[PDB]
C-alpha cells in the first residue's frame, strides 16, 4: 500500500465528523422533511419555513446534492429528494435513530478516547456529566438523555435481530431460561413470544434501576406471569436454577479477563446439559473484509464512550473462551451482512454451546 | 442514487467520528512513534511502553491493520509500519496538525451545528468556553488551546501556499498595496519578502484591537520603514490611496450580501485601473467532483465552527459578485493539483480583478 493512498485514506478519515453531522442537521433541521413533503422549495423558501438563513440552508444541502441524496435545479433553486426519494420511513427512522445514539453517546466523548484508553475509565462522561466511576451503563439511570439515545436503539437493534436469534436457538417445553444484562426485559418478552410452552419461565438479570421498567414492559406485552427480574452485578454471580442462559449483546463489552469471569459464573449457574446462546457482534477471520463495520465503530465505542475496556473478538476467540470454561459448542453461525439493510453497522455471530465441565 | 446505495453510504457517514479518532489516539498514544522506532512489539509491550492495557492497543490498532496502515503477524503478534512505512516525517506532521485542529475547533461544536444553523451563532463555543458573541477569530486572544490548535497551524499553511500567492499576484515598483484583514500583519510582512522594490508601502488593515501587535510585527522583522497598520470595520469602507488590495482567507467568511458590501467597498476605495487579488477556496463547477473535499468540510466548519455563517463559493459565483461590483476579471487559477499532497482539504482559487466601474 502507498504513502500517497495512506494520506489520501487520512482526508477521507478527517472530513467524517464534518460528514456526520452535515447529514443530521439537515435531518434535525426539517430540511429533509420540508423538501420531501413540498418538492421544488427555494434555499429562501426552505429558510423561512426551519427558522435558519437561506445562505446556511443553501451550504449545508451542498455535501447532501454531491452525494445524490438530494438534487438542486441550476435554473429555478429548487430543491427535491433524490437518493431519499425511495427510502422508507421505516428504514430512515432506524437509521437516524443510530446516528442519534452516536451523537449523543460518542460524538463529544470521543475527544477524550486517548485519556480514556491510558486511564481505563470513560473521562468523556467525565467531563460532559462529573461521573467520576463505572460504565455508561451505571450512569443512565441518572442521565435520561443518555439513557433514552442509548436504549431506544438497543431496543430497535434487538426487535430487528432476535426473530434471527430465536430461528436458530433452542429452547423446549418447559425450560427455565435465563436473559443475561436482558436490560428493560424486551429479550424475556422475545423469548415468550417465539418459544411460548407450558411452564416456561424466563429471567431478565440486569443492574437493579431497570426493575420497574422491566415489570411495566412485561404486563405492557401480557406476559407478567411467564416472566420476572432479578437485579444484580454479573461479577457478584449469575442466579442459580436455570436450564438456558441468554447472553445478547454483552460479551464484546469487556476483555478477556471479565468474559472469562462471565461464562466461568455461567458455568456454575449451570448443570451439566445445561445450555448458552451468546449473540455477540465478531471480527471476521480477514480483518480487511469491506463487508463488515464492527472494527470502524466498536473499538472506539467501547474503550472511549461506554465501557473503558472491551471490544468484539473473532468467532474462534470466543470459541476458544467458551472450551477453557468448560463448554462444548453445538452451534456457530455468522450473519450474511448482505441479509441486513445496508444502513446496518453491527454483525452479529449466534454461539450455542453445552456445560460439560 | 438508489435507496439501498442510499443506506450504504449512511453506515459510511455514521462510522466517521469512530474512526477519526481511532486514528488519531494511536497517533497521540504514541503507538505508531513505538512501531517505527521498534519493530516487531507485541501488544502487550507496546502497552507496557505507553500506559495502556494490551487488550486496549490490541483493539485501536486492528482499524490500522484492516486500512493496511500497519501489519500484524498472526504467530508472534508482531506489529510493523505497513501503509505508514514510506510516508515522510513531514507528510505526516502537516496531516496531524490539520487532524489536531479538526479534535479541537470542530470535533464537539459540531454537536450543535443544528443550533449554530437556527441562531447564526457559535452555540459549540458558548457551551464549551463560555462565548456569548463572535467568531473562533475573536475568541483566540482569551482561549489558549483554540489558539494552538487553530492560530499556530493557519501561519504555517500560510507560509506553504504564500509563495504560490505572490508568484501568481501583478506588485510593481513603488505600488501602494493594502492587505485587508491583515490581522497581526504576517500578510504584509511576507509582501514586503516577496515583492521589496524601490517606493513599496504595504498596510495591514484589521480591527483597531490588532494594532498594538502589528506594529510589533513589523519591528522585530526589520520591516516597519515599510509596513503600517490602519484600524477599522471593513463594513465602515475601505482606507483610499491604495493600487493594489490583497483579499486573502476572508471572503469566505461571510454570506453573499456581505461579500457584495466588502467588494463595493473596496471599488470605492480604488481609481479606475486599481487591482484586486482574492485568496479564496472555491466549490468546483461540478458539485458532484471527488478530487475536492470543500463540500464535505467547510459548510459545517464555517456555520458550526469558525463564524456561524459564511463557507466557499463556485469560482464562477466570485467572478459574477466581481463583474456586478464594478470589475473585470484578469486572471482566475486553481493552485497544480499534483503539487498539492492528497491529504490536504482546501482547494485554494486566486481571482485578480481591475477597477473599470
Ligand atoms: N455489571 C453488569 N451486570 C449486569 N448487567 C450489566 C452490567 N454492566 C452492564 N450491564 C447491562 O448489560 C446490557 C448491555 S446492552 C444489551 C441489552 C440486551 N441483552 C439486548 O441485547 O438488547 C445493559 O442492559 C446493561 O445494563
Ligand atoms: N469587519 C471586519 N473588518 C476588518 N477585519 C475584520 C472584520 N471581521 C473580521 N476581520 C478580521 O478578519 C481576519 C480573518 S483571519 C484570516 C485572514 C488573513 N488575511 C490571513 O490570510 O491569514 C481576522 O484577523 C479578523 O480580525
Amino acid at each position: 500500500m502507498t504513502s500517497e493512498a495512506t494520506l489520501a485514506r487520512f482526508r477521507e478519515y478527517m472530513v467524517g465528523p464534518s460528514r456526520f453531522m452535515t447529514l443530521l442537521s439537515c435531518f434535525e433541521l426539517g430540511l429533509v422533511d420540508q423538501i420531501r413533503d413540498n418538492p421544488g422549495l427555494t434555499a429562501a423558501e426552505l429558510g423561512e419555513a426551519i427558522g435558519a438563513k437561506a445562505d446556511a440552508v443553501e451550504q449545508l444541502l451542498l455535501l447532501l446534492v454531491k452525494e445524490g441524496f438530494v438534487a438542486h435545479d441550476e435554473a429555478s433553486g429548487a430543491y427535491v429528494l433524490d437518493g431519499l426519494a425511495d427510502v422508507a420511513a421505516g428504514d430512515l427512522k432506524r437509521a437516524l435513530a443510530y446516528m442519534n445514539m452516536i451523537k449523543v453517546v460518542a460524538l463529544r466523548q470521543l475527544f477524550h478516547l486517548t485519556e480514556s484508553a491510558q486511564t481505563g475509565t470513560l473521562v468523556g462522561l467525565k467531563e460532559l456529566y462529573g461521573v467520576t466511576e463505572g460504565t455508561l451503563y451505571g450512569a443512565v439511570a441518572e442521565h435520561r438523555d443518555l439513557r433514552d439515545a442509548w436504549s431506544n436503539l438497543m431496543n430497535t437493534v434487538t426487535a430487528n435481530i432476535d426473530p434471527w436469534f430465536f430461528g436458530n436457538v433452542d429452547v423446549p417445553a418447559g425450560a427455565r431460561v435465563l436473559d443475561l444484562a436482558g436490560n428493560t426485559g424486551l429479550g424475556a418478552i422475545h423469548t415468550v413470544a417465539h418459544k411460548a410452552s407450558p411452564g416456561l419461565q424466563v429471567t431478565t438479570f440486569d443492574l437493579p434501576e431497570k426493575e420497574q421498567e422491566a415489570l411495566a414492559n412485561f404486563k405492557a406485552h401480557g406476559v407478567a406471569e411467564s416472566c420476572s427480574f432479578i437485579g444484580g452485578d454479573v461479577f457478584d454471580g449469575v442466579p442459580k436454577g436455570f436450564d438456558i442462559v441468554l447472553i445478547k449483546h454483552f460479551l464484546d463489552m469487556f476483555d478477556k479477563d471479565d468474559v472469562i469471569r462471565i461464562l466461568q459464573g455461567v458455568n456454575q449457574a449451570l448443570e451439566v446439559g445445561g445450555q448458552v446462546n451468546i449473540m455477540v457482534p465478531v471480527y471476521p477471520e480477514d480483518i480487511t473484509d469491506t463487508d463488515n463495520y464492527n472494527v470502524d465503530f466498536f473499538p472506539a465505542f467501547f474503550i472511549g464512550c461506554t465501557m473503558g475496556q472491551g471490544g468484539p473478538q473473532k468467532l474462534s476467540a470466543y470459541q476458544s473462551w467458551l472450551e477453557e470454561c468448560g463448554f462444548k459448542v453445538t452451534k456457530a453461525i455468522t450473519k450474511n451482512a448482505a441479509e441486513v439493510p445496508p444502513d446496518v453497522i453491527p454483525v452479529q455471530a449466534i454461539i450455542s454451546a453445552t456445560k460439560v465441565v
